[PDB]
RNA sequence: CGGCUACCCACCCGACCCGUCUUGAAACACGGACCAAGGAGUCUAACACGUGCGCGAGUCGGGGGCUCGCACGAAAGCCGCCGUGGCGCAAUGAAGGUGAAGGCCGGCGCGCUCGCCGGCCGAGGUGGGAUCCCGAGGCCUCUCCAGUCCGCCGAGGGGCACCACCGGCCCGUCUCGCCCGCCGCGCCGGGGAGGUGGAGCACGAGCGCACGUGUUAGGACCCGAAAGAUGGUGAACUAUGCCUGGGCAGGGCGAAGCCAGAGGAAACUCUGGUGGAGGUCCGUAGCGGUCCUGACGUGCAAAUCGGUCGUCCGACCUGGGUAUAGGGGCGAAAGACUAAUCGAACCAUCUAGUAGCUGGUUCCCUCCGAAGUUUCCCUCAGGAUAGCUGGCGCUCUCGCCCACGCAGUUUUAUCCGGUAAAGCGAAUGAUUAGAGGUCUUGGGGCCGAAACGAUCUCAACCUAUUCUCAAACUUUAAAUGGGUAAGAAGCCCGGCUCGCUGGCGUGGAGCCGGGGUGGAAUGCGAGUGCCUAGUGGGCCACUUUUGGUAAGCAGAACUGGCGCUGCGGGAUGAACCGAACGCCGGGUUAAGGCGCCCGAUGCCGACGCUCAUCAGACCCCAGAAAAGGUGUUGGUUGAUAUAGACAGCAGGACGGUGGCCAUGGAAGUCGGAAUCCGCUAAGGAGUGUGUAACAACUCACCUGCCGAAUCAACUAGCCCUGAAAAUGGAUGGCGCUGGAGCGUCGGGCCCAUACCCGGCCGUCGCCGGCCUACGCCGCGACGAGUAGGAGGGCCGCUGCGGUGAGCCUUGAAGCCUAGGGCGCGGGCCCGGGUGGAGCCGCCGCAGGUGCAGAUCUUGGUGGUAGUAGCAAAUAUUCAAACGAGAACUUUGAAGGCCGAAGUGGAGAAGGGUUCCAUGUGAACAGCAGUUGAACAUGGGUCAGUCGGUCCUGAGAGAUGGGCG
RNA sequence: GUACCCAUAUCCGCAGCAGGUCUCCAAGGUGAACAGCCUCUGGCAUGUUGGAACAAUGUAGGUAAGGGAAGUCGGCAAGC
RNA sequence: CUGUUUAAUUAAAACAAAGCAUCGCGAAGGCCCGCGGCGGGUGUUGACGCGAUGUGAUUUCUGCCCAGUGCUCUGAAUGUCAAAGUGAAGAAAUUCAAUGAAGCGCGGGUAAACGGCGGGAGUAACUAUGACUCUCUUAAGGUAGCCAAAUGCCUCGUCAUCUAAUUAGUGACGCGCAUGAAUGGAUGAACGAGAUUCCCACUGUCCCUACCUACUAUCCAGCGAAACCACAGCCAAGGGAACGGGCUUGGCGGAAUCAGCGGGGAAAGAAGACCCUGUUGAGCUUGACUCUAGUCUGGCACGGUGAAGAGACAUGAGAGG
RNA sequence: CUUCUGACCUUUUGGGUUUUAAGCAGGAGGUGUCAGAAAAGUUACCACAGGGAUAACUGGCUUGUGGCGGCCAAGCGUUCAUAGCGACGUCGCUUUUUGAUCCUUCGAUGUCGGCUCUUCCUAUCAUUGUGAAGCAGAAUUCGCCAAGCGUUGGAUUGUUCACCCACUAAUAGGGAACGUGAGCUGGGUUUAGACCGUCGUGAGACAGGUUAGUUUUACCCUACUGAUGAUGUGUUGUUGCCAUGGUAAUCCUGCUCAGUACGAGAGGAACCGCAGGUUCAGACAUUUGGUGUAUGUGCUUGGCUGAGGAGCCAAUGGGGCGAAGCUACCAUCUGUGGGAUUAUGACUGAACGCCUCUAAGUCAGAAUCCCGCCCAGGCGGAACGAUACGGCAGCGCCGCGG
């Protein structure tokens, strides 16, 4: 009563039907995992910056279109 | 005259018997003698998903009620002040409980990491994103003005679905914090800011019906066990008691008791009779069954027969009645017997018990098409999980100087490794040998009373060297390989925010606005979601490799193949070498081959090698080495030959010197040291022949005739030796020798389903037409296939509603058919003949729906075959009669057997009319029959005194009583 | 109740199956005898068929010159 | 010894058996049955009896061990000790303590109860063998006997006899792998359908076969099946699931048959009884697990009357260091 | 599941207070078969579903082990490497030893040994023909062609093997599914009974020993043996031929040769021949012996026919003789030559001016091989005979024409 035990034969022509792909990466990648502190600051950083970056955004913008 | 045909026959080539387990099937693996009918994935519940329909934040009457009692009405219709209820619309907590709105602007409180107020909008934002909108400019016959109208648009705008991310909100917890509220001021509520767990929210998509697939529970694809439980029936065989009856020829051995005689003093002894005891001896019936391992062994028989056997007054044999009943009885004990069954009887039910295990699993065509691997399991024949497959789609991309994305690939850069190899005078580990040196000893020798007093030697030590190694060593270090990059998600500029960081407006991230896409080669359409079958037993080949002596062994890596696959070669084959398959006509080739089987060299083919008394003849491959050859053929390196070798013929083979060792010979000749010189052409102070010794003689050495190559080693091609196995045999055979062998090649030639061209069918894709739009054409690429999955079927069987002014006694169903056809098929249509009363087409619908198998079930018939076989116990013959008919019936005669423990005469149990007569001879009697126990008709059983009835026995059984 | 078989053909055994089954009566000769053999009373046609021939092998039976276990696991079987 | 047994493979050396032992029990008992009752059986019985075993005539014998394992007797002797009862804490559920039946452990006996019975080293005026001596050791270390046996591996042990020759048979040897005393040891007349060897007589068992009879078998008259059967049946080699009939290449091959014969058809019988797997079972056994009838105890009821003594509680007085 | 810890925690079901209990969060108590069942043995009385995924028997690959060889040459062999051996090493072959593997069969291939019987191999024990020896003769040993023909009788053990006695010329080695069970035998192994020893507390086990223990069927096809036959020649018969197949003869002794050769002697040959024998084959029955049912003859037991006479029955009643026939190595008879050649020995003669058996040529040469002699004669063929009345016929050769 013996079997064969452990191969790796016709494996890869296996893998290779579908074809190895890579993992798709899309952009804004998945933001979890980093450093608590810096996260900590980039929230504030977004909600202060959505609060505050209209006056002054807007006379830049409007400079800027004055020059060009 | 034409004709395909399921007619028959001839011929060439191909051609092993199907189904399944299997890596492998024609297998000396299993099932199948033949034929007809039956025969297997159904139904319900539940869930998931896809699909179709209706309604839609709802939906559902499935439970009731309402209508006159009408076949179809067990229908259908209605309820709505019948929505009770299910599912959903809201999640979350263990629970007490709690329970999803923000954005934009203006202002205030220190606008302070902070809260409040006022207005408006309303599910935030970022990057992609089908579509839509706007539009510079662009184009339509003289020049001006014209409008629709035409179409491309660089670019720009809002942006569906969905994807990715950030921000927001609810609930549970954790951390840090301060403020407010007051049916009552408290170990009371409410709130804030962060980071987390959630099956959440972030404008809802369900519900009902039906269909499909898959999974689970159910007898659940079909058949299958040894078992277990409940409840009953058996002691007619057998086991053992008990009661009542029955039965057992003759003989041999000769105890107790007795008698007589003799002896003895007594005790008692001796001799001859009588006597008839024995779990006693030979042997009959009876009962058993040892041996022949005899006969039989599809028998006479589901345990017999024949010889040969054991025991027969006994623990004997035996009939009837009666008792003991299944985990129980009984057992002189063998686990034997208990109705042909016993290491747990028989019958029915639970029961369609269970099975990871065998066997089967029924119509066609089209398309796609695997796996034998990871992990986990009392798992190792199995399942779950990934992977492989199929179906269902969906979201985008195309068509009208350049795109999106991707890649079993390369390049250009850039990293990574520690194997092959190499290395030890580089670490570690082993290891060979020589040389040099003088510190250290012990040990040897020598000068010496002794002294590192001096010296020689030894080992050890060190120094540079040298030979060989390493999977568990390494400085070095490949080839093959692995990752990343080769641009708009990117650059560059400018600014805002930050509680993070901090000399610094510093760093880092985020956000906003602006600016310029031409950024290696090559090829392609990509992305994504669901459901899920089968698979979880592998094997071989090149190369690298582990264990082993090795294997057609076990175990790995990379790639291919076989399995799942044909075809052309290798004769024959799974795996080899070419090459992969729709059906065909032409041409060409591949791998191979071209004496003849057998298509092609039937070339005036090229060059050489080899003869075998066992030749040789093509990867895998189907038998051979070490060694040897003056067999031949090349080749290498030397040595000789013109001052003549080489072998052949001819001449000699001395002298100082019978030199010396000896006096056994030796005057070169068994043995010993040696060894010079002269003459020459050269002689060896002599190789040997042979006289025991003296001697002729030769060899070494020398010279003539001679005429051009010769000698010695060594190497590799063919061939030979080495080479021996069982039935007679294998380059495939026949054969084959100026080849049909070996090696090198050429020119032609042969052919596979491969390639090309052309036709036809189908699938797929891309369309086209306002012609069954579910049809019609057009274009182009492709078609193999087991397990498996879908699609189509104007394939088929049976039934139901609809329809065909369907079909038929002027002949339907079914059946047969050397008849005519259609379709690729499932199958069908007509003709002809039987046949005698119902049948079909189409659109829907619903099934107990299609046979080769399952040692399938039932029914029938073959081959075997007019065969085996009608043989245990001696045996018949003649004449006559009745008769269609005489080996068997009956009578006579004759000859026989049973031979009184019978083949006789009568009974018990059992059988039930078989008893008897008459008549028949169809079937039955295993041949026949006038016969019978066969069939048909009709008869026969007479009792106070024969027995039952009556009695009790072994026992069984009722009331009283007790228990249940 | 009373027939009949009571069994190599009326029972059981799947049957006209050499199997099994309970008892009584039992002559003459030989002989010890109901031993085995032959007759008599009393039954019977040879046991589910016949004819022709006399091969092998059989199955049952019987002899053998010499030697007497040499055969064979064994004197098994047969013979004394 | 006679007897009996596995009917349908065993006839025995097995079984019983008389004889010998051993044990329980004086009837409110032993040993059993029974679902149940003082229901049955032994029992219509009473230790010369009933019940349960071992051994197996007689003759001669019955050795040594209570360590293990059983069995049994003994005492609340004292550790362990279950319900119920007592006492204490607590509002109570509850908790704790003391007391403590059987049994277990402690102690005694038993082997005609199961069973068991050593190995070294030296040692005698030729060598060997070794009575003796020392040591470890267990509960005891095989005593009387007996043997290559039916028990002995090595093994065809060694010697003698038997035969020409003997792995056989007998007789003796004994540090006997692993003999042995009711697990019975050793003899032993008689008898074994028991097992083995040799000798005499006898023979077809043989050298060596031959013949004869009966019944078949043969042919014919009649009457006639069954097993089995993919297809059918000539061989060599090769390859192949590795030993073809069928494939390939060769050898070759005439209809239809009868009587034989057993080489083949890996013939036919039978889903291998040997082996393995199954999470498939049944017999059995015990110091497997979980239980249970039966049984031994303790408690509470049925369950009463009379007398006496005490443990300890309840109260207070006196001694008490 | 238990246990402990943490919160002025939640729930303890009509509402309260307290005990208790449940819960949240996180630590421990274990699952060593370690992703976790709670678990002893035996079956020889066994059963069931299966497996050749998996042993025992063969077959196949493999050749360590076994057996059989080859090369080199240190030595042994009085001297001397190779007459005969040969270490140290080394290369092979064999499947008759054992082992390894699991490829085939588990819905069955009957398993050891013996008896009988056929064929084959050669790695030759003897015989024929030879060569070499440390071959004087004899007796041996080693080689070559060579499997034609032999390779026995017995005591033991079941044996294969082994060992022994005796014969012999010699007692060679094997294969064919470890040939051969529808051929036997069943002694052993290998069921169920039983005993003994060891082990196990036990049911029981023990390649430890002893003993008793059912061996099935052929009539199918093929093969083989034997017998009818079948096709063509018109029929049919006689006489025959041979294609092909089969093959059988073999060995020893005695007497002369001769106690001669040879040998110091002890010892001791060979060829031709002449007698026989062993083994086998083919016959045959005059003799000898069997057989005996001419049921032939004559004794004889018991019974039967009244008795003598004649007979009969007793599964051929017994035994005494015995015809014919069948038969025996238990009687007798017969068994035979030609050819090419192997091994080897030579001749001539080059290669290689010599030599040489070889290279071309030749010769002698055998139990081998083939044929003769001897069996059977084919989908093989000859030569010859007669070739169909009766009453028409009928049938042949020749000529025809339709
Ligand atoms: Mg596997
Ligand atoms: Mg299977
Ligand atoms: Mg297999
Ligand atoms: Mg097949
Ligand atoms: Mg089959
Ligand atoms: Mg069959
Ligand atoms: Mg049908
Ligand atoms: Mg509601
Ligand atoms: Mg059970
Ligand atoms: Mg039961
Ligand atoms: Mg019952
Ligand atoms: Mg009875
Ligand atoms: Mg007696
Ligand atoms: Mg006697
Ligand atoms: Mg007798
Ligand atoms: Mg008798
Ligand atoms: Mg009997
Ligand atoms: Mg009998
Ligand atoms: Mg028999
Ligand atoms: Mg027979
Ligand atoms: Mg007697
Ligand atoms: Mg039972
Ligand atoms: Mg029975
Ligand atoms: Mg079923
Ligand atoms: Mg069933
Ligand atoms: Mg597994
Ligand atoms: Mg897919
Ligand atoms: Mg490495
Ligand atoms: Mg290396
Ligand atoms: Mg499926
Ligand atoms: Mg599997
Ligand atoms: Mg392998
Ligand atoms: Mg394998
Ligand atoms: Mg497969
Ligand atoms: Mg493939
Ligand atoms: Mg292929
Ligand atoms: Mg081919
Ligand atoms: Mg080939
Ligand atoms: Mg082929
Ligand atoms: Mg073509
Ligand atoms: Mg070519
Ligand atoms: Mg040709
Ligand atoms: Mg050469
Ligand atoms: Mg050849
Ligand atoms: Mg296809
Ligand atoms: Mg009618
Ligand atoms: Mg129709
Ligand atoms: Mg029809
Ligand atoms: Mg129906
Ligand atoms: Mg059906
Ligand atoms: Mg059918
Ligand atoms: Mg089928
Ligand atoms: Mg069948
Ligand atoms: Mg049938
Ligand atoms: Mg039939
Ligand atoms: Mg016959
Ligand atoms: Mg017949
Ligand atoms: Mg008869
Ligand atoms: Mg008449
Ligand atoms: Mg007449
Ligand atoms: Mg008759
Ligand atoms: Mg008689
Ligand atoms: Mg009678
Ligand atoms: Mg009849
Ligand atoms: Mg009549
Ligand atoms: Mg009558
Ligand atoms: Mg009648
Ligand atoms: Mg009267
Ligand atoms: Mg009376
Ligand atoms: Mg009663
Ligand atoms: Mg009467
Ligand atoms: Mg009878
Ligand atoms: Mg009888
Ligand atoms: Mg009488
Ligand atoms: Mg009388
Ligand atoms: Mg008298
Ligand atoms: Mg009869
Ligand atoms: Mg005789
Ligand atoms: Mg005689
Ligand atoms: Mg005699
Ligand atoms: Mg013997
Ligand atoms: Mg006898
Ligand atoms: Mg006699
Ligand atoms: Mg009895
Ligand atoms: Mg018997
Ligand atoms: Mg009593
Ligand atoms: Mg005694
Ligand atoms: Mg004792
Ligand atoms: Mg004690
Ligand atoms: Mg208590
Ligand atoms: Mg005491
Ligand atoms: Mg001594
Ligand atoms: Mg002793
Ligand atoms: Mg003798
Ligand atoms: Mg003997
Ligand atoms: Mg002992
Ligand atoms: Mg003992
Ligand atoms: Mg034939
Ligand atoms: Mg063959
Ligand atoms: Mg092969
Ligand atoms: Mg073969
Ligand atoms: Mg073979
Ligand atoms: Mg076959
Ligand atoms: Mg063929
Ligand atoms: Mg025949
Ligand atoms: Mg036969
Ligand atoms: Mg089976
Ligand atoms: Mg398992
Ligand atoms: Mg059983
Ligand atoms: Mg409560
Ligand atoms: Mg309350
Ligand atoms: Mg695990
Ligand atoms: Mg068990
Ligand atoms: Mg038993
Ligand atoms: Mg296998
Ligand atoms: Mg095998
Ligand atoms: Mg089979
Ligand atoms: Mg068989
Ligand atoms: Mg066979
Ligand atoms: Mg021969
Ligand atoms: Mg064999
Ligand atoms: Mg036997
Ligand atoms: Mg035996
Ligand atoms: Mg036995
Ligand atoms: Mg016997
Ligand atoms: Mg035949
Ligand atoms: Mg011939
Ligand atoms: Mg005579
Ligand atoms: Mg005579
Ligand atoms: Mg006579
Ligand atoms: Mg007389
Ligand atoms: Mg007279
Ligand atoms: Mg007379
Ligand atoms: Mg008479
Ligand atoms: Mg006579
Ligand atoms: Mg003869
Ligand atoms: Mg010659």
């Amino acid at each position: 009563a013996k079997s064969k035990n452990h191969t790796t034969h016709n494996q890869s022509r296996k893998w290779h039907r579908n074809g190895i792909k890579k993992p798709r990466s899309q952009r804004y990648e998945s933001l979890k995992g980093v450093d608590p502190k810096f996260l900590r600051n980039m929230r504030f950083a977004k909600k202060h910056n959505k609060k505050g970056l209209k006056k002054m955004q807007a006379n830049n913008a409007k400079a800027m279109s004055a020059r060009a």
